[PDB]
C-alpha cells in the first residue's frame, strides 16, 4: 500500500521521483542556512490502522544550531551562551590556569559560526576547536 505523498517545499520540486511506497523514501534538502527538522528522508510504514511516513517530512527551518560544540578547556565566549539560529558566531579561548600562566594551545580557528558545510546535517564552521 503507497503511502499519503509527500508535502511540498517552497521552492522545491517533489521530493522523490518515485517511491512513496513502504519500501519507498522521500528525500529531502534544504535552503542554506536552513536544516531538517526531523529526518531528511522518510520511509513510509504502518502506524497500525493505515500507510504513513515515519518522520511525516521534515521541515526545513532555520539551522538552530543549539548549544555550541563543547570545549576542551571550558565552554566558550559569546555574549549569549546558548544558541539562536544560524548566522550566530562564539569564540573559544584556550584559559590560563593558575592565573597568568597559560597552560593550554589553540588550533588556529577560535571563532566559529553557522555555515552548515561540514558532512554533519547542519552545524557550525567547523567542530569546536581544540586546544591543541
Amino acid at each position: 500500500k503507497s503511502c499519503r505523498n509527500p508535502p511540498d517545499p517552497v521552492n522545491g520540486m517533489v521530493h522523490v521521483i518515485k517511491g512513496i511506497q513502504f519500501g519507498s523514501q522521500i528525500k529531502y534538502s534544504c535552503t542554506k542556512g536552513y536544516r531538517l527538522i526531523g529526518s531528511s528522508s522518510a520511509t513510509c510504514i504502518i502506524s497500525g490502522d493505515t500507510v504513513i511516513w515515519d518522520t511525516e517530512t521534515p521541515i526545513c527551518d532555520r539551522i538552530p544550531c543549539g548549544l555550541p560544540p563543547t570545549i576542551t578547556n571550558g565552554d566558550f565566549i559569546s555574549t549569549n551562551r546558548e544558541n539562536f539560529h544560524y548566522g550566530s558566531v562564539v569564540t573559544y579561548r584556550c584559559n590560563p590556569g593558575s592565573g597568568g600562566r597559560k597552560v593550554f594551545e589553540l588550533v588556529g580557528e577560535p571563532s566559529i559560526y553557522c555555515t552548515s558545510n561540514d558532512d554533519q546535517v547542519g552545524i557550525w564552521s567547523g567542530p569546536a576547536p581544540q586546544c591543541i
